[PDB]
């Protein structure tokens, strides 16, 4: 009795371990590839205003 | 008097016009840095997260 619960356990912890690593490297994903959308929009607004810049140093 | 009338005219015009032009490359500027600044606080988010995915990668 102590050992197949035991076992069982260890296997259930076993599970939400793996499940949790999961979840961290998911939440990773997310949060760098969220960023990487702000370089580009902010690269892309920025080189929008530098090009503006330019054709005001004209006229 | 159309003369002196028609004179102060143009350099009231040519002040706006600088004005205006000074304004123009102020916003722009004003611009391109808070765009740069966007660019610094996401990569710097950006290089975190990575770290941290580096480190789940190992545990």
């Amino acid at each position: 009795g102590s050992f197949s619960r035991e076992y069982t356990a260890a296997v259930e912890a076993k599970q939400v371990a793996q499940q949790e690593a999961q979840r961290a490297q998911f939440l990773v994903e997310k949060a760098k590839q969220e960023q990487r959308q702000k370089i580009v929009q902010a690269e892309g607004e920025a080189e929008a205003a530098k090009m503006l810049g330019e054709a005001l140093s004209k006229n």
